[PDB]
C-alpha cells in the first residue's frame, strides 16, 4: 500500500549508506 | 500505516548516519 | 505491532549515533 | 511465534548499542 | 520464520557495531 | 516478504560499517 514507498525511501537510504562507506574505506588508505 | 511510519523514521536516520560517515571520511583526509 | 515499535527504537539509536560521529569527525579535525 | 525471540534478541542488541554510545560520548569529553 | 530470520541477522550486526563503537571509544582515551 | 529482504540488507550494511569502525579505531591508536 503506502508501506510501498516506505521501502522505496529505505532503499535509497541503503544506497546512500553504501556510497558513504566506500568513501570512508577509501580514506582509510 | 504505522509500521510504515517506523520504516520512514528509519530511512531518515539511516541517511543522517551516512552523512556523518562522509564527514568522518573527509576529516581523515 | 511490537515490530513497529522496535524499528522506531533502532531509528533513534542510529540518529544518536550519527550525532556522535559528527562530534568524532570534528575532534579529528582538531 | 518464534519471531518472538527475534524481537527479544534485537532488544538486547539495542541495549548493547546504548551502552556503547554512552561510553563513546563519555570519551568525547 | 524468514522475516524472523532477517531480524536475527540484524540483531547480530547491531551487536558487532556496538562493539566496534566501544573499540573506538577506548582508542580515544 | 520484501520487508524481510530489506532488513537483511540493513544488516549487511551495519556489519560492513562495524568493520570500517574497527579500522578507524586501529588508525586512531597509531
Amino acid at each position: 500500500g503506502e508501506l510501498a514507498q516506505a521501502l522505496k525511501e529505505l532503499a535509497k537510504a541503503l544506497k546512500e549508506q553504501a556510497w558513504a562507506l566506500k568513501e570512508l574505506a577509501q580514506a582509510l588508505k
